[PDB]
DNA sequence: CATCTG
DNA sequence: CAGATG
């Protein structure tokens, strides 16, 4: 945690470079595993060999190790850190819609950078084009008191078109966080499940709503349980227009949407560790259901959630408080 | 994993 | 349809 720092850390440059620049995902993926274990390893790594000595190190990263503890520094690293090509592609992996294989494209036709860009706003999708139009605000944190007013516009439009909405908030926003990245709403209706033969216009009323009176203003992607926008906190009495900010809608299944609220509220941590214990309690968790554990090996079938409580209950746990859910 | 593009 | 992005 502190201890192999930096080793853990080179290795997830290399890493990362190596898929983002090269398409190496082998060896990409190499780092990976490696700076994985290094970051487990309960020592303080004293050189090479030492490390060798684990899995998933081999002889290159190894050789890598030295250099770096031998000197702060490594050659490689700054070789990459350097070179412009590669700092393109970091660069305009930046925009919405931009990844790393488009990123290649540009820069082989020599855009590398954000005007580049608009020169040639004729090569970029609709995604892409938006991401280039937002550029800014779309790396703009977004401070809950945004977050708030947001939320109270989202709910009362739901509200209006259908009284059998049920919508909500997850993210850190939901989790107590002070700012968030952008707003992601989880969203079902009783008339909609499992067996219950779709119903898309379900997601597309309230689209439509929000675009009405105007949060909703651009639309990145849009299918029938997922939708992909951008929105906005109508300026008030102008001088002060707020930024644009990314965000998503998605239906779910009335049975299954507190495994989904649970799950997509994180954090992280708290999950695997609340799936950890599920397991010990006999039970299976994921993304959408909780299912009792049979003895034979594995074996399924959904238990019935009426909501975040039913879940803890079945695992027999404290209810948690969005907020304590940190790990 | 669901949506887009081409 | 494979392949990309989020
Ligand atoms: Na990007
Ligand atoms: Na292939």
């Amino acid at each position: 945690e502190t201890l192999n720092g930096g080793i853990t850390d080179m290795l997830t440059e290399l890493a990362n470079f190596e898929k983002n620049v090269s398409q190496a995902i082998h060896k990409y993926n190499a780092y990976r595993k490696a700076a994985s274990v290094i970051a487990k390893y309960p020592h303080k790594i004293k050189s090479g060999a030492e490390a060798k000595k684990l899995p998933g190190v081999g002889t290159k990263i190894a050789e890598k190790i030295d250099e770096f503890l031998a000197t702060g520094k490594l050659r490689k690293l700054e070789k990459i850190r350097q070179d412009d090509t590669s700092s393109s592609i970091n660069f305009l992996t930046r925009v919405s819609g931009i990844g790393p294989s488009a990123a290649r494209k540009f820069v082989d036709e020599g855009i590398k950078t954000l005007e580049d860009l608009r020169k040639n706003e004729d090569k970029l999708n609709h995604h892409q084009r938006i991401g280039l139009k937002y550029f800014g605000d779309f790396e703009k944190r977004i401070p809950r008191e945004e977050m708030l007013q947001m939320q109270d516009i989202v709910l009362n439009e739901v509200k209006k078109v259908d009284s059998e909405y049920i919508a909500t908030v997850c993210g850190s926003f939901r989790r107590g966080a002070e700012s968030s990245g952008d707003m992601d709403v989880l969203l079902t209706h009783p008339s909609f499940t499992s067996e219950s033969t779709k119903q898309p216009k379900l997601l597309h009323q309230v689209v439509e709503q929000l675009q009405k009176v105007h949060f909703i203003t651009d639309t990145l992607s849009k299918g029938e349980t997922k939708f992909m926008g951008v929105c906005q906190l109508p300026s008030k009495n102008d001088e002060k227009e707020y930024p644009h900010r990314r965000i998503d809608i998605r239906l779910i299944p009335k049975d299954q949407y507190y495994c989904g609220v649970l799950y997509f509220t994180g954090s992280d941590i708290f999950n695997k560790n609340m799936r950890a214990h599920a397991l010990e309690k006999g039970f299976t968790i994921n993304e959408y259901t909780i299912r009792p554990l049979g003895v034979t090996g594995v074996a399924g079938e959904p238990l019935p959630v009426d909501s975040e409580k039913d879940i803890f209950d079945y695992i027999q746990w404290k209810y948690r408080e969005p907020k304590d859910r940190s790990e």
